[PDB]
DNA sequence: CCATCGCGCTACC
DNA sequence: AGCGCGATGGAGA
């Protein structure tokens, strides 16, 4: 490889992927700043960014609206680049341990490599320390080195790995006479074994931790601090005497309100907090404008900055993922402030926050925004869109129709009865989790084996109702608003769009497309209406669905394409 | 106004 | 593992 990216996988670009990937690939090499990819679901998204990103060469941010679609797009980008380095980038005993790890071996492989892509949600590129100082107190180690072992134990602790003879782990470095052996921060299964003659290293070799396995000499390692809000001793004590001259006045301000309980509260917990900032604390983010010495209302730093500055970001979801991304300042900035109030937290704390939306913006490069629904703010910064429409899979836009209110119930109950019969499944969309349960009951009542889906439910549980369905526990699948993107359920033949006029979010044309969208996903994907209206909304999903299937079926029998329902495992 | 998300505190265990 | 709290998309009093 070579700091260069290889895209592995088991077919190539097909249907209308090639030009995608080519006016993308072309965009970024002009140096258009935003770009948007307006793909249909079950066109392979990930894969044609793959191939741009594989083209392109730069260091890439993916960043999903939540960990599920992190974790799978993680896991996707892995297969299609296992040569390369496919980071994991999410906020949080041994699972915990976990992230800890994949945050570090994110972090350290930014100033490793250039074949790097990191994996991130929106909400979790914080919790960092400055770049800059991550990069300046490497150990940086070479073979012929003079160097006293004692002194590289001392380095060793100062950028906060613990010695421990005894135990064989991440974050710590063991000690046997002449050989020191450290486990990165970023490795639960590697180590690299330090070797001295004297005091000048000899030896510098990589190990296979689990298996013993010694896998090569190295002239040179890195080995880069056990946490990202390490500093150098003098930066580190100037910022204890800013928190405690900080405490002692917002201590005072709070009991001159006569504020006993919160002043006692703050103390307290600072106090606690200030003696592990010489023992090793949790809660230290907190703490990190004045970690950093920085000016208050200083921009935070991120996951973003650890990047180099010719990086390119991909917003997966896109519609979804800025939204979340813009309202995260004042959601985080009000929560703080009742903590600031109530004596949890230092004013200070509120430095240790999100990126406003702006500042995002400031911290671009080059982006592209993929949905197969962009919002407007992806459309109104992208010069037009690059569109994606053709499965390589054959698949095909649903079919719709519009039906009226009346007796739609068992309308419904005789149409789902049919796909039963064809051992197929139903999705069943309402606006009110009242409406839901009574549904999902008359179901019951009908003998239709069915789940309900709902906000309350849980992620193990979700999974675990998606798995049934597609298993065959259940036939219907009945919920309001999480029957929708990332959902892919190949086993679904028909979608149902109960009250589809009564316009608000949840009947906008976006979310019609979104939902249609789950019916694309098998050859004989059907789309039913209830509604006594074709509202706008309608109107322009029914269009475009009516004119994607128009050319997709064209580009089939062009091509000789057969519709096939893609098998998919079950996990 | 509704469904849904995610975040720290507290009342739990 | 559960509270209250403010986000969000889009029409509504
Ligand atoms: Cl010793
Ligand atoms: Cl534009």
């Amino acid at each position: 490889v070579e700091g260069r990216f290889q895209l592995v996988a088991p077919y190539e670009p097909q249907g209308d992927q090639p030009q995608a990937i080519a006016k993308l690939v072309d965009g970024l090499r002009r140096g258009v700043k935003h770009q948007t990819l307006l793909g249909a679901t079950g066109t392979g998204k990930t894969f044609t960014i793959s191939n741009v990103i594989a083209q392109v060469n730069k260091p890439t941010l993916v960043i999903a609206h939540n960990k599920t679609l992190a974790g799978q797009l993680y896991s996707e980008l892995k297969e299609f680049f296992p040569h390369n380095a496919v980071e994991y980038f999410v906020c949080y005993a041994k699972i915990n341990d976990e992230i800890d790890k994949l945050r570090h071996s994110a972090t350290s492989a930014l100033f490793e490599r250039r074949d790097v892509i990191i994996v991130a949600s929106v909400s979790s590129i914080y919790g960092l320390g400055s770049p800059e100082e991550y990069r300046e107190l490497v150990v940086s180690l070479r073979v012929g080195m003079e160097i006293e072992r004692n002194a590289l134990l001392r380095r060793l602790v100062d950028i906060q790995y613990d010695r421990n003879d005894i135990d064989f782990r991440r974050g710590t470095f063991r000690v046997r006479g002449d050989v020191v052996e450290i486990f990165p921060a970023s490795r639960d299964e590697h180590s690299i074994r330090v070797e001295f003659f004297g005091d000048e290293i000899e030896r510098i070799r990589e190990v296979d931790a689990l298996t013993g396995e010694v896998l090569g000499e190295r002239e040179h390692v890195a080995i880069f601090p056990a946490s990202h809000f390490v500093t150098r001793e003098e930066k580190m004590r100037l910022a204890i005497q800013n928190i405690e001259q900080e405490l002692e006045e917002r201590l005072a301000e709070l009991r001159a309100q006569g504020k006993l309980l919160e002043a006692q509260r703050l103390e307290q917990r600072t106090r606690y907090d200030l003696e592990m900032m010489r023992e090793m604390s949790s809660g230290i983010e907190n703490y990190s404008r004045h970690l950093a010495l920085r000016p208050p209302g200083s921009t935070p730093y991120t996951l973003l900055d650890y990047f180099p500055d010719d990086f390119l970001i991909i917003v997966d979801e896109s519609h979804v993922t800025l939204p979340q991304l813009r309202g995260m300042y004042n959601g985080d900035r009000a929560r703080k402030q009742v903590l600031v109030d109530h004596g949890f937290r230092l004013p200070s704390a509120l430095d240790n926050r999100p990126l406003t939306f702006e500042e995002f913006e400031q911290k671009i490069n080059q982006i592209i925004y993929v949905s197969a629904t962009p919002g407007p703010y992806e459309l109104e910064h992208s010069p037009g869109v690059v569109e994606q429409i053709i499965r390589p899979t054959g698949l095909l836009d649903p079919t719709i129709d519009v039906r009226p209110t009346k007796g739609q119930i068992d309308d419904l109950i005789g149409e789902i009865r049919e796909r039963v019969e064809r051992n197929e499944r139903t999705l069943v969309t309402t606006l009110t989790k009242k409406m839901a349960e009574d549904l999902t009951d008359y179901l019951k009542e009908a003998g239709i084996k069915v789940a309900y889906l709902h906000s309350e439910i849980k992620t193990l549980e979700r999974i675990e109702i998606i798995r049934d369905l597609r298993l065959g526990k259940y036939d219907v699948l009945v919920g309001i608003n999480l029957l929708r993107e990332g959902l892919d359920i190949p086993e679904v033949s028909l979608v149902a769009i109960l009250d589809a006029d009564k316009e608000g979010a949840l009947r906008s044309e976006r979310s019609l497309i979104q939902t249609i969208g789950r019916a694309a996903r098998n050859a004989n994907g059907h789309v039913i209406m209830y509604a006594d209206t074709i509202t706008k909304s309608m109107e322009i999903a029914i269009q475009e669905t009516k004119r994607r299937r128009a050319i997709q079926e064209e580009y089939n029998r062009k091509h000789g394409i057969v519709p096939r329902t893609v098998k998919k495992e079950i996990r």
